[PDB]
């Protein structure tokens, strides 16, 4: 499995900070061995597509669920490959709990972003009340059956795994807790899905993921790269990407 | 008050198509006493902006209530001014009722929006039902002062009635119907907030307004304007923005 890490800017940039964050990702020395995508905001998208280098992937935050309509403040999968990106994010926490979309609105993006050819980068993660009760695994299953149950063609999915108490908390998960998940959804996708798509699929972790923790946490079986939040907007994104090395 | 007509493209186009939209009201002959503005997709608004006419205005059709944060997914009004967009769209009922955006979540991009310079355009409208319970004034007032509480200078402040049974059916609002609630409105901010603002306030319509429609619309003496969906993707258009002329 190819190392994957994806920056999530998230509602943050101007034409100005975004442009010297991709002079500086465009003259980085990367590992050859990482993809990398990065999370723009819709209304840079086009900006970034035409200012990274083509090595590196754009990606969309979030996307709707048919290719055109009457929903204002929505942009569709159709647009997103018009621009040039390859990806979109769906399932992100913010999306799930700060603005209410459920499991089955999410499992209906997925489908239609992956039959416009686009990648998904599909997120799932428990809350703190639920992991400190003991059902993260349930809460983990639960939500990755909404977006399995959806997918037809796995090669263009990458699973992130981002516990809601570790976004923008601090509060990085130990690589024993991350790699426990990753695990255990590793053995759901074999006995649910196939174990030819359980040994391809990426299973990334989030969650207050800096280059200073990075190479403990990558260096778990299961963790196959990254989805970083605030890191993403540094320097130290790059110290992120070659967390193997 | 100057005749305002914007255009709300919602999740429509692409480049190519767009770009032709474009080329035609660069083209056209539009009245110099029609404010206009187009409502451009998130990852179009900085290629409209660069194509169209400086005096066509460009409005993004959603915000979110702060400059920056952990909020994938969404823009804020200091990108949308970064685009050089001078407008936002914010209480469009399709953002009310499919997306479930409360009246305080919208009184609260209001205030955010014209803090940071931008002009709105805040839509406010019943249902069917609201209608047939005969209950119209008591649910516009009541969204009218969601966003009145909000706003302190109404000189970039635009209000668009738009009836939900009369958006994308085709079901016109009556120039009668219409009139009735726009002129209850003005009364309302006479009686609310002052005079001045009652006179100099711009009350659009919004619902199935057509090339064939907007003349006798247009002709009513409290409407000063339309928000226009479906024919803003059209030729016809170009009709709209010449309805008093």
């Amino acid at each position: 499995r190819k190392f994957f890490v994806g920056g999530n800017w998230k509602m943050n940039g101007d034409k100005k900070s975004l442009g010297e964050l991709i002079h500086t990702l465009n003259g980085a020395k990367l590992s050859a061995d990482t993809e990398v995508v990065c999370g723009a905001p819709s209304i840079y998208l086009d900006f970034a597509r035409q200012k990274l280098d083509a090595k590196i992937g754009v990606a969309a935050q979030n996307c709707y669920k048919v290719p055109k309509g009457a929903f204002t403040g929505e942009i569709s999968p159709a647009m997103i490959k018009d621009i040039g990106a390859a990806w979109v994010i769906l399932g992100n926490p913010e999306r799930r709990h700060v603005f209410g979309e459920s499991d089955e609105l999410i499992g209906q993006k997925v489908a239609h972003a992956l039959a416009e050819g686009l990648g998904v980068i599909a997120c799932i993660g428990e809350k703190l009340d639920e992991r400190e009760a003991g059902i993260t695994e349930k809460v983990v299953f639960e939500q990755t059956k909404a977006i399995a149950d959806n997918v037809k063609d796995w090669s263009k999915v990458v699973l992130a795994y981002e516990p809601v108490w570790a976004i923008g908390t601090g509060k990085t998960a130990t690589p024993q807790q991350a790699q426990e998940v990753h695990e255990k959804l590793r053995g759901w996708l074999k006995t649910h899905v196939s174990d030819a798509v359980a040994q391809s699929t990426r299973i990334i972790y989030g969650g207050s993921v800096t280059g200073g923790n990075c190479k403990e946490l990558a260096s778990q079986h299961d963790v196959d790269g990254f989805l970083v939040g605030g890191a993403s907007l540094k320097p130290e994104f790059v110290d992120i990407i070659n967390a193997k090395h």
